[PDB]
């Protein structure tokens, strides 16, 4: 038949997958690449490590695709999904990087954020772009680069400086960056919504936003904002095993995950578990500015006359990191599987609640003076109770964020899909269904984020006619966990958690 | 030479030691005996298991003593020290136990305690006897026995019921219970101060106290209250390897530990480490009734015209039990040695504070709605930080109790002596000195509690002439000195008290 490829360029690993018409992979290749931490809190990557990682996964996956009897001519199109915010700067003329890419967790911008928050109009940014000032957005990373690296400052003033998120860099280079007929310098609405340069409501660059950061549109090269699904805006792969294959899809990774879960209606949510959590909440065609510190962002922009769809986003710092803490810091067990086994070994949390505020707590609590705080310990408390409480902590915080999304949105939570990391813990996802009072859907096909980009590319090139056809086609280990806990009991457990959170604030003094 | 024996009858162990004139043991024998836990919170012992364990230690220790070339004729007298409060009832005529002994931690009295506190006149008890109503004192255990066992009620109403703490039971039987010329049913001032039957200031049974519990002086046989050191009041061992050897000393175990530490001056304190802590604070010859829930009790009553000495007492639930918690519950390590090593692995607590209120917190905090609460956890927190915080928790609570004792008594803390259990941890002891700002004295000779009874018996029979002779004779690592800047110690204590305050209100029912 006909297949769709997906480049999934992540924070620590790259991937290329080839999906069939029902969204199941037939060929895959993964590579872990090098992350650089020059100074403390600094996080960098060689942009060519990102591109070459990807090119190696293309070569590997296509080597098997061939063993299956297929070639690039069997690939209708490829989509791209990427770690968001990570900032790349390159020379418009050479097409070469002027500095390393600054990865989204990088904290070098700390001081620069404090100054920008003091500036006039800082209060207006949230309503314009959907995000508040912080170290994460590409805006502060790009401005920091220009202010602290003389190559990129020089480049900026000479008019040769090009900016891009990872999607733009990959698409730019894959088309044969600079030395190419019709060079492709673009970014999709989801990725562009993460810079703080784009008006969330118009999906176009906003001069009041760019003006605040001091970036002149006439002097830097910004990627053209295009839909997440387009038959031509992204061009094609120039050389290699995919030479001549069109790129037709592009989505920020967390948005791509929502698409991979078919979260297309208002109130449909996804949670992706890793070290922490990234939750996205489909809010429909009108953006929602949060009153609870949630981010307003684009879910997907599939064009074809259809309105762009927005989302509310929240994140949790400690999910898998809590299991890691139990395994390494406390030595409970040497494998995460065995941590779950300990949690399953006991019937309940034993009264234990673990407010996993290692670095304080964020949305909807925003408690900066709590640390990790463990309540309910008695002589009868064993490793299993603490393991359970650690899994429960992520479920409570997930509910707290979803509860805020409901209030922000006005849309009742209609469904929750989970992928990655701790979602593999049957106990944890069963606990999530119990606590939130909603079924929890876990796809057996695990590459949800990669599939989102394939869906985007497939829609642009008639692999799928519409979004209803995507759902029906994708829907053709346990997969759905249904609430089994007495509601009165779920509410008591959630109130005990919220009690513990409140009792945790004010620990830290300065 | 002349030696002094000491019977040390404990909650889980019995032992007999023979001390020389310098307070060092030359023969020892220890036996672990059976404790019975019928239901949850119930704790019982066969009174003959205590006596037989003890008698077996006497025989064993005297076999080693003989190999040294000595016999009973070389032992001027023996002393007895015992687990307190543990309540024994036996038949006045036969001398046999009517029920098993109810050990001090037994909580079957909880409902009966609730009723007695609701009663009128309950507010008067503390100032009379020095203790408030709780599950621990023998009074509630005896009253429970009378109300729920018909062998005792009948024995009680028939006029045959004899009551005793473990000291009284042991001395009664060792002299030959019932069928003995001159039978001895006695108890010392320290043990008698623990029942709630005795006026603390007069050292005699109080009709208002006994009346409150409904115990009739003329119907039950109570032990005669005598000094902790007396040449005749305790009689002598009737049979066995010590037949004819006088009993001349008797002290509740925690008082005996203070004596064994030579804590004879006001402001001298001791802490004995086990599963928890028992701290005693010498307050001199006039008792101090606490305003912070500390117990007022008799330190020792050495008679010979001397006036009895009183103490303030406090206890901590989690000391050694905290190490056990790290080892077994959390699997940090398999041996206390290694838990200590982990705590030594780090330079400080890492910001971690462990309010070890597994069963709430007692004096001076009295927080009944807290549980164990661990603060300060980050991704940089390791087993060593938590192990350190666990040792620190006992030091912080030790200081809080000592601080309350100073305020109650008005006597400045002069010294702190430690024995048993966690006192072997140099780090814990050094941290205690750092936090309390006072030297911590740990005797190299380990049987501090047994020595106290030997001192009592030795004083009564001129092995030692005076307390100055006791001190000098025994004095013939050991001290931990504060090495932490007071500024840092006060910050650490303030973080602990912050954590304690942040812990209250956890339990909602």
């Amino acid at each position: 038949g006909s297949f769709v490829g997906s480049i999934d360029q992540g924070t620590t690993s790259s991937r290329f997958l080839i999906f069939n018409g029902e969204g199941n992979p037939v060929a895959s290749h993964q590579i872990e690449f090098e992350n650089l931490y020059p100074k403390s809190g600094w996080h960098e990557q060689d942009p060519y490590e990102l591109l070459n990682s990807v090119q190696q996964c293309i070569d590997g996956a296509m080597h098997k695709f061939a063993s299956l009897g297929y070639s690039k001519e069997n690939i209708r199109a490829i989509g791209i999904t990427n770690q968001r915010e990570t900032t790349v700067v390159w020379d418009s003329v050479t097409g070469e990087p002027l500095h390393n890419a600054i990865v989204w967790p990088d904290t070098r911008t700390s001081a620069l954020v404090r100054e920008l928050k003091a500036r006039q109009s800082a209060d207006s940014l949230l309503e314009l772009c959907g995000l508040p000032l912080s170290t994460y957005p590409s805006s502060v990373k790009l401005l920091w680069l220009i202010q602290n690296v003389d190559a990129v400052k020089q480049a900026y003033e000479e008019g040769r400086l090009a900016f891009g998120t990872v999607d733009s860099w990959l698409i730019y280079k894959l088309n044969g960056g600079a030395q190419a007929e019709r060079p492709i310098h673009v970014t999709d609405s989801t990725n562009a919504s993460r810079t703080m340069f784009m008006n969330l409501r118009t999906l176009q660059y906003d001069d009041k936003l760019l003006g605040f950061f001091g970036i002149d549109r006439n002097k830097i090269k910004l990627p053209k904002i295009v839909p997440s699904s387009d038959p031509e805006a992204f061009g094609k792969v120039a050389t290699g095993a995919l030479a001549g294959v069109p790129i037709a899809g592009c989505l920020g990774d967390q948005s791509s995950a929502l698409v991979g879960q078919c979260g297309f209606s208002p109130g449909q949510a996804k949670n992706t578990y890793g070290t922490g959590c990234f939750l996205l909440y489909n809010v429909g065609t009108e953006p929602v500015i949060s009153k609870y510190g949630l981010l307003a962002t684009v879910a997907y922009d599939f064009g074809r006359g259809r309105k762009p769809v927005y989302a509310l986003e929240g994140s949790i710092a400690v999910a898998g990191a809590g299991i890691t803490f139990l395994m390494n810091n406390l030595g409970f067990a040497p494998k995460p599987s065995e941590i779950n086994a300990l949690a399953e070994s006991v019937l309940d949390n034993g009264g234990v609640v673990f407010v996993t505020a290692f670095s304080g707590l964020f949305a909807p609590y925003w408690i900066d003076d709590a640390k990790g705080t463990l309540f309910g310990i008695t002589q009868h408390t064993t490793k299993g109770h603490i393991a359970r409480a650690t899994l429960e902590a992520t479920c409570y915080q997930t509910r707290a964020i979803l509860d805020a999304m409901e209030k922000d949105s006005g849309h009742k939570l209609e469904s929750l899909a989970v992928d990655g990391g701790l979602s593999a813990s049957d106990l944890c996802m069963q606990t999530q269904a119990d606590i939130s009072g909603i079924p929890v859907d876990r796809p057996r096909m695990r590459e949800t984020t990669a599939l989102g980009a394939a869906i985007a590319a497939g829609l642009a090139t008639g692999v799928w006619r519409e979004l209803d056809h995507v759902k029906e086609s994708i829907a053709g280990a346990r997969e759905v966990f249904y609430p089994k806990m007495d509601r009165k009991k779920a509410e008591r457990l959630f109130r005990k958690w919220e009690q513990a959170v409140e009792m945790s604030r004010g620990w830290v003094r300065e």
